[PDB]
């Protein structure tokens, strides 16, 4: 059966929600709610201009397959998609439901310096989650305390939306292809963070941050020259003075002698020699928490039927069968 819905306002908007849903507010559109079949604080977000341009629709609907696909604890699904249209040419708007997250990263305890206990099972949920992400076919490219939800008990979440400090440097650079390790090189940058409780690269601008990352990992080896193909870039990586890898031990002092194993396989300046998300699970730093029996894939996901040149109606059509197709998960 449809359930019974209700009209409410908040600011400009006129939020249509099923009673499911229950006292109702808003935050920064996103509102939050009570849901009372589950017994779960939810934020609902309600889509914005959903079909304006082409450029929306196809938004719109690359957002709902992604997160209607995801089902990991350490990444954010969906409780529920609902829309107050029961035809497809009244339908014209799209309310999306996840469990509320306290706070990000930042602000659990981006301030002060934490615990290698503590910051063993974070990075060790990141990496769960990495791991699935990736078995996707899928990249993060954006990864940062700010996209990770965690509630009061540490319990992590990965989402998407100075930002550049996290960034892989073949990112801030450009090289049109990269692969997954560019998202290792954010948790080398969130974990060394955790460990010393200051940003490891706090670039002021896109230089400034290669360049101090050079600092560290020293400049580009011998044999990775033989990978770039742009001689703008190959002429100048020559004419720089080599730089030795600093020795991380006297870059994290008094840290763990595993973390300290582990950063130097993470921020490894050549993508194609860092660790897979999957190896850094195995790695002995996360013996504590490692369930090899519990570290689950996805499916492959098909970034290609996303992709295509389609009339707004098109996409319309396509994203309106998302919805009536949507089964919520279980508990
Ligand atoms: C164009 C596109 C690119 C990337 C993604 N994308 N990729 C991923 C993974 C890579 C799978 C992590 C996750 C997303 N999607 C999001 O992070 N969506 C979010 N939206 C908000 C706004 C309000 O928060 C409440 C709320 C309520 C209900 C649902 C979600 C959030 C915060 S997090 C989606 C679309
Ligand atoms: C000053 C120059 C900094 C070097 C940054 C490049 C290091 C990234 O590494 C490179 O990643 C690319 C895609 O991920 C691939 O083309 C290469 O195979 C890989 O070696």
């Amino acid at each position: 059966e449809r359930p019974t819905f209700y009209r409410q306002e908040l600011n400009k908007t006129i939020w249509e929600v099923p009673e499911r849903y229950q006292n109702l507010s808003p935050v920064g559109s996103v509102c939050a709610a009570f849901d009372t079949k589950t017994g779960l604080r939810v934020a609902v977000k309600k889509l914005s201009r959903p079909f304006q341009s082409i450029i929306h629709a196809k938004r719109t609907y690359r957002e709902l397959r992604l997160l209607k696909h995801m089902k990991h604890e350490n990444v954010i699904g969906l409780l529920d998609v609902f829309t107050p249209a029961r035809s497809l040419e009244e339908f014209n708007d799209v309310y999306l439901v996840t469990h509320l997250m306290g706070a990000d990263l930042n602000n659990i305890v981006k301030s002060q310096k934490l615990t290698d206990d503590h910051v063993q099972f974070l990075i060790y949920q990141i990496l769960r989650g990495l791991k699935y992400i990736h078995s996707a076919d899928i990249i993060h490219r954006d990864l940062k305390p700010s996209n990770l939800a965690v509630n009061e008990d540490s319990e992590l979440k990965i989402l998407d939306f100075a930002t550049r400090w996290y960034r892989a440097p073949e990112i801030m650079l450009n090289w049109m292809h990269y692969n997954q390790t560019v998202d290792i090189w954010s948790v080398g940058c969130i974990m060394a963070e955790l460990l010393t409780g200051r940003t490891l690269f706090p670039g002021t601008d896109h230089i400034d941050q290669l360049k101090l990352i050079l600092r560290l990992v020293g400049t580009p080896g011998a044999e990775l020259l033989k990978k770039i193909s742009s001689e703008s870039a190959r002429n100048y990586i020559q004419s720089l003075t080599q730089m030795p890898k600093m020795n991380f031990a006297n870059v994290f002092i008094g840290a763990n002698p595993l973390a300290v194993d582990l950063l130097e396989k993470m921020l490894v300046l050549d993508s194609d020699k860092r660790i897979t998300a999957a190896q850094a699970l195995a790695h002995a730093y996360f013996a504590q928490y490692h369930d090899p029996d519990d570290e689950p894939v996805a499916d492959p996901y098909d970034q290609s039927l996303e992709s295509r040149d389609l009339l707004i109606d098109e996409w319309k059509s396509l994203t309106y069968d998302e919805v009536i197709s949507f089964v919520p998960p279980p508990l």
